[PDB]
């Protein structure tokens, strides 16, 4: 009946040096720990202390290649920072992404290893930069590894090549590094949520739609339930987890749960457009958490309205330590779309998981 917390100041130290109010704020972190202790979430904690990510622990899921560019990217100096930069897709580095890259993996592989060997129960980690952007062989918007993939290899690493992980991908962009990661992979379930927009939603590509299933042994194991004209929030929300999410996930019956948990589908978020109010983010938790026994990660990916984020990811390690779900308010009828999209990710997953016929 323990949940861990894992936090570490270090992680403020990647910064933009041309933009310094760039959404992807070192306080973001700060801000999320310091609510937890306004509320007394804190000391109901237990803490787990951050690490750095190895360069074989990296290997898991990232090229040499890759490694060797990001990390060299500490020596480099601002007019080689900039430039690097400027080669991918939304991304800025300072002298300190690096290390702070590696440290938000680590974090994550120590809370893992805390639940596996049955430290906690479950656990969430304040970490940036993000993962869920980043591929095998690039950064990628904000995002330099694949912090939630990494941590999934990582957890078969210590207990069994097969172990079966889930990543619930809630932040309202597509995980387009996670999907690629495991596109070919039945024992690492992928299922996200996200704003599509027929493509024309950051990133930007049908990859995220609802017609990827995955490919080779993965095929049924990659869920894209993508959002189309409507701002989207609890209803949508909620649906989607009881017709979707929730009755494959059962199926799938994980041993570990990781949570992509960005919160830039919050209401407030300036880049979002959605609505998902902090309760809301409270009942997904709290149904994720009939998982795995109960053994569930959350891992902070993006959101940038910092009193949102902050108020959203509390309510989640709440409920992660057995508060009973506030109350969610009366629950609109679901935009039509949206019932359109969860139709259209029913058709495409039959084939796949008995519990969705
Ligand atoms: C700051 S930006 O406007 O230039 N942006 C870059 C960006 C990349 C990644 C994330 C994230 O949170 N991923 O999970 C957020 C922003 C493009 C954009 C435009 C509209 C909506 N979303 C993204
Ligand atoms: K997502
Ligand atoms: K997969
Ligand atoms: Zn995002």
């Amino acid at each position: 009946p323990i949940t861990g917390l894992v936090y570490d100041q270090r992680m403020m130290l990647h910064h933009n040096m041309w933009d310094s109010h760039h959404p992807e704020l070192p306080q973001r972190i700060s801000r999320i720990f310091s609510r937890h202790e306004e509320l007394r979430l804190l000391s109901r904690c237990h803490r787990i202390p951050a690490r750095l990510a190895t360069e074989e622990e990296l290997a898991l899921c990232h090229s040499s290649k890759h490694i060797s560019i990001i990390k060299s990217s500490e020596h480099m100096k601002p007019r080689d920072l900039n430039r690097l930069g400027d080669e991918y897709n939304s991304i800025f580095i300072s002298n300190e992404s690096y290390t702070c890259a590696l440290l938000a993996a680590g974090s994550c592989f120590n809370s893992a290893q805390a639940i596996l060997t049955g430290q906690v129960r479950n656990a969430v980690a304040i970490v940036r930069p993000p993962g869920h952007h980043a591929e095998k062989d690039t950064a990628c918007g904000f995002c330099f590894f694949n912090t939630a993939a990494l941590t999934a290899r990582y957890a078969q690493s210590i207990t069994r090549e097969s172990l079966r992980v889930l990543i619930v991908d809630w932040d309202v962009h597509h995980g387009n590094g996670t999907q690629h990661i495991f596109e070919e992979d039945d024992s690492v379930l992928y299922i996200s949520l996200h704003r599509y927009e027929d493509g024309a939603f950051f990133p930007n590509s049908e990859d995220a739609n609802y017609d990827k299933v995955g490919l080779g042994k993965g095929r049924g194991y990659n869920v894209n339930i993508p959002w189309n004209g409507g701002k989207m929030g609890d209803p949508e929300y909620m649906a989607a987890f009881h017709h979707l999410v929730m009755p494959i996930a059962r199926e799938f019956a994980p041993e570990l749960v990781l949570v992509s948990a960005g919160f830039d589908a919050a209401r407030g978020d300036p880049l979002g457009g959605f609505q998902v109010t902090p309760e809301g983010y409270a009942h997904l938790t709290h149904q994720l958490m009939s998982l795995a026994a109960g053994r569930v990660l959350i891992i902070l990916e993006g959101g940038y309205n910092l009193t949102s984020i902050s108020e959203s990811m509390s309510m989640c390690t709440s409920m992660l330590l057995g508060d009973s779900p506030p109350s969610l308010d009366h629950l609109t009828p679901l935009k039509t779309s949206a019932t359109v999209s969860i139709n259209n990710v029913l058709r495409a997953h039959a084939p796949f998981w008995s519990s969705l016929r």
